[PDB]
């Protein structure tokens, strides 16, 4: 369920069903970029081509959390990417802020 | 658990904030973020507290970052596009694997998500 059109826009069916995996979603960036070689493009990733993708998003949803909030805390920017795996894979649904500073962040989780 | 288990770099605090190590090093696996959940899940029990995730406990995290996260995408924008508000989660999923470095925006109006991905 990958196609690059006319028009210019990729368009990527992901995912195909109520399966949710890292692996499954890493492959698809790969073939993007196969089917893109040198060039680059807009794409379109397309969730809704079943209803079996919202009762994935429902489950992926349902996944418990027990934290009321979460602070994030890196040494460089570049850790936002690990932040954003982090609270991506586990679906977290509470407020979440990404810190450089100890003191900033453990003062924002004070604020509840 | 009656049972002592491992540290898994977790701990709750005296101030009520909860407090993760993660990531331990420059591994980082889907696996590993999702255990790490789990046992602050299973030390919270019915409880919620605010929690810290400490990832700058060592160098080799970010480095790590940089190792797993620096790959190339050939996508100059995407936009995600669900059914209901809830699907949003599966965007964060693919984002959150997939780390690019261009515009990122969720849609449940396809017309919507083409007007954006054209401007190009």
């Amino acid at each position: 369920g990958l196609t690059l059109g006319g028009d210019g826009i990729l368009r990527l069916t992901w995912p195909r069903g109520a399966a949710i995996t890292a692996a499954d979603a890493e492959r698809a960036m790969l073939r993007v970029n196969q089917l893109c070689g040198d060039d680059r493009h807009p794409m379109l990733v397309d969730m809704a081509t079943t209803a079996d993708v919202s009762r994935g998003a429902r489950a992926v949803f349902g996944r418990p959390c027990q934290a009321s909030r979460i602070a994030l805390l890196g040494s460089s920017p570049v850790d936002r990417v690990l932040a954003n795996f982090f609270l991506g894979i586990n679906a977290v649904p509470c407020p979440t802020k990404f810190f450089t500073s100890e003191r900033d962040a453990l003062t924002w989780l004070a604020l509840t």
